[PDB]
């Protein structure tokens, strides 16, 4: 064995890393090789081939949140004149999990066959470490004591490796799971904890809401007073009221201290507030890491930030030339669209003699709670420190399709802000049923500096939720040097 | 009699928009008239408009009922269960749930009107006396008796369009779209006629909630349904619908139809086939509602096709006199109507001249699976562009190669000027494609193009990130001519 030479080595063969090598293979002719820990999808290591967001992520939780939505669809089909055995239905999960995971398989497959087809793009099995400037060494496992399988040279190489879930250091750790193991469960939870207030606790308490057994109940806690920081604070409140009304139970400004088993074997937890909850799972998802501890970058002297993450400039640059990081391991935007636009900004300006960054602004996003979030741009407080006066558009009411339904609770929220003072929409927020479809194009809009009067001169598709979007024209408050006021003073 | 700064015949989309804004916004006296206070028969439409009581409003209810055929079916995939065999579709219940959602919103008209300055509401049919009177009856017969008679400095015309039937033996067996909403049972057997928007809604909602043994047929006179639309989405959802169970008969039209001893009815097409069907649904057109109107009293000019003629304010050849809506037979949708009426009285009411703009309206039709489209199709297009480009993606999304229903093919098209890139037109046929393309209209007014689409981050898992996700053209028109690649 000699080992092989490269343009670009590429550590993580997720949504970024991924991006990247096709297109420097494929568009540039460069010689490219990806590394990878895993070729298919599940334990032990969870991400694979694809990533994050094809085996334990994006494409697998939102397969599992359509599974959900059919419980409230069976119940709002009747007041549309449907009628059947209510006392028959079964949700069952090794069904979910199976289609899923057959699902993701089919990815994993397809991946794995075009580097097997395309010319100057080959993939490597094993675990990526930096050795020197211009060497990646792939071992047989994390630890940089195990074999050496392939040494790869490097004129340039992309850290591209992801994050991991955190947890935290409390006694009786070891009972608790994250999302990755919630992936996997071989029956759903009867009793359900989920730690967190961001969008995978929100989402997953979605999930084992709709498939629990009879008499389970799911519930979510946070420890400060809100759940969903960062978000709109009119959508935060109406998704914690719509959670409740499906039957989460939402637990704020409450924390686990510790856990410990039952003498039945099911979970006891005890939170710092004395409260005491019994679960069959808790799953923690309070945050997610850069995977840096793997790399070795102490021995090219990689910088990361105090956080944690890989430091990098806005060409994805880190402070070793030739060393470049994008995605989630810069422990910025976690999102994959936003690491498949690093790697194609990074590979044309390294090979395509065509300079480009990635804007990290107005990125359009959802949370794919029920009923979901769709989202682009600033949240009026955040442009309300940054801009004199700040102008926010706001409807909100239960759709008619609801009262029919009987989800009476299920209000459409839609909220434009705006720079009063020119008209510029600064953010869009939306919640109910279509909101992450609707942003899309509303994210193309705030590329091209869309104003409030753009919004209202164009025409509404009605009947649509969409529509309200395009049929607000007076503020409905305020925001001066920072004030909240109803009207201009 | 009674003295007004405008008078509006019609208290329907367009109407209430005008009458509206005229009142509350420019303090003006404004008179409305209608024929009926609430929904359905005699009269079907009524305070509130088409839209309201036999159109958008009530028929987008009915669609939603009707997916659930298909949400049931599909949940199994995803591991539900429950006995399919207790299921059933109630279409009494269905149609109860629509009246009182309607009622409601009819009821609601009626306090606006209690509540507001300067903006009354009358009862009956209107029609021209004078230049400045407006004359109210009893019935549309204009020798009925005088109820009321309104002078006006403005008067709108907004009374909207009615069902167009064929002049064929035994027309007087079928029902429009009117009768359909109101319908006791549903239809076991039912043919719809006709290749547009709501022949399409309606076979989708009648196939959803059929007895069993039923057939929703679906027939067209020309070669393939829905045209105006981008052609591989009217080809597409051909296909689905199909897939669904619906009889799509092209080439064929209805030659006369006739009364069976058991109450259904005996189709014969020009062609010599024949077909037995529960209900026969004309849906092969839309015209203006001008005759009970008495336009020759004053002379208002009609356009060839049966609209009143308005230039682009929306005034006729009468001074004082205005048209807006389905009455001026051009985009027959109700929040064009809406424009126009608020355009209008801004133009006369206040110190804002404002012209509707009827370029890139999107718009959307409700079959299952939905369409939504904004800007020109490419052979539109092609006439009046030298070099388009076509971007196409097309394929069935994830959830339903496991929801079992594989024929759901998504599809999104953008059309361009190559010359600049431009984004002429995009058209998508998918679940949500109504919803994701409203922000596409308002893409169009800030002249996108392609490279704003796949510059924009997408969010992800959408079907709308497809619309980010398209960097080569497809294929070409050239000075008119079809073609994969280009000449140079
Ligand atoms: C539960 C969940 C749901 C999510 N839902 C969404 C959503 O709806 N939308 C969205 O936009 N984002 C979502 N995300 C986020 C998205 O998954 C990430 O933002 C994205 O995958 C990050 O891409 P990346 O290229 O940084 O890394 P990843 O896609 O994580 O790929 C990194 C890869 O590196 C491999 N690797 C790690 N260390 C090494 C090593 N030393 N050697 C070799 N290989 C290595 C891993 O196996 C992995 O395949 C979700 C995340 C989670 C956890
Ligand atoms: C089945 C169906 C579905 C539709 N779906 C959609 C959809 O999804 N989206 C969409 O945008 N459009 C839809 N439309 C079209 C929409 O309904 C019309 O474009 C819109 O209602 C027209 O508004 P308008 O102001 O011209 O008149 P209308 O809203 O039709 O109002 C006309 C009113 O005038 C009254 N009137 C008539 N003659 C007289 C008289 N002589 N005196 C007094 N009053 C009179 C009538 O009672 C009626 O209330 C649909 C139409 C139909 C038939
Ligand atoms: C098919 C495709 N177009 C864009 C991205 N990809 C994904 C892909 C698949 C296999 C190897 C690589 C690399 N490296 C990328
Ligand atoms: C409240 C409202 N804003 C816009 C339209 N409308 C509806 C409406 C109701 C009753 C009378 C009229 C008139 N004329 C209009
Ligand atoms: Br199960
Ligand atoms: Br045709």
């Amino acid at each position: 064995h000699m080992s092989k030479a490269f343009d670009l080595v590429v550590i993580g063969a997720g949504s970024g890393g991924l991006e990247a090598g096709w297109n420097a293979a494929t568009l540039y002719g460069k010689r490219v090789a990806v590394v990878d820990v895993q070729t298919s999808h599940g334990p032990p290591f969870y991400a694979a081939l694809g990533g994050t967001c094809v085996n334990v992520g994006c494409v697998p939780k939102k397969l599992m949140v359509t599974g959900a939505q059919y419980m409230d669809h069976l119940r709002e089909s009747a007041g549309f004149g449907w009628e059947f055995d209510g006392s028959s239905v079964k949700a069952n999960w090794k069904k979910l999990i199976a289609a899923k995971n057959e699902a993701v398989l089919d990815i994993n497959k397809s991946y794995e066959g075009m580097f097997n087809d395309t010319e100057g793009l080959d993939f490597f099995l094993g675990w990526g470490s930096l050795e020197s400037k211009n060497v990646v060494v792939v071992r047989e496992t994390a630890d940089p004591k195990s074999a050496v399988k392939e040494r790869l040279q490097a004129d340039h190489i992309l850290l591209a490796t992801g994050s991991w879930p955190q947890m935290p250091a409390i006694p009786g750790i070891e009972h608790c799971i994250s999302s990755n193991e919630a992936f996997y469960l071989p029956e759903p939870p009867r009793r359900v904890l989920t730690v967190g207030g961001g969008f995978i606790s929100v989402e997953f308490a979605g999930i084992f809401n709709a498939y629990k057994p009879p008499g389970g109940k799911v519930t979510l806690c946070y420890r400060n007073n809100l759940i969903l920081r960062g978000f709109d604070e009119t959508i935060r409140e109406e998704v914690t009221k719509q959670l409740t009304a499906n039957g989460i139970e939402i637990m704020t400004n409450e924390n686990p201290a510790k856990v410990s088993l039952n003498t039945d074997g099911s979970k006891h937890v005890t939170f710092e507030s004395g409260k005491t909850l019994d679960v069959d799972v808790v799953m923690m998802a309070i945050g997610r890491i850069p995977r840096t501890n793997d790399l070795q970058l102490g021995n090219v002297g990689v910088k990361l930030t105090p956080k944690g993450g890989v430091q990098v400039d806005e060409f994805s640059r880190t402070n070793v030339p030739n060393i470049y990081a994008i995605g989630d391991i810069t422990d910025r935007l976690m999102l994959t669209p936003v690491a498949i636009n690093e790697g194609a900004a990074l590979v044309d300006t390294v090979f395509g003699n065509k300079p480009r960054k990635t804007d990290h602004t107005r990125v359009a996003s959802a949370v794919f709670s029920i009923p979901p979030i769709g989202t682009c741009g600033l949240i009026e407080e955040v442009a309300a420190k940054e801009f004199e006066k700040v102008a926010v558009y706001m409807s909100s009411f239960t759709p008619l399709m609801h009262n029919i339904s009987g989800s009476k609770y299920k209000k459409f929220v839609a909220k434009i802000v705006t720079n009063h003072s020119d008209g510029t929409v600064l953010g869009v927020h939306l919640l109910g049923d279509g909101a992450p479809e609707i942003i899309q194009a509303v994210g193309v809009c705030l590329r091209l500096n869309a104003k409030i009067s753009d919004f209202y001169n164009t025409i509404g598709v009605h009947p649509t939720s969409a529509e309200e979007l395009c049929s607000m024209r007076t503020p409905s408050y305020y925001y001066v040097k920072g004030e909240k006021m109803e009207k201009l003073p």
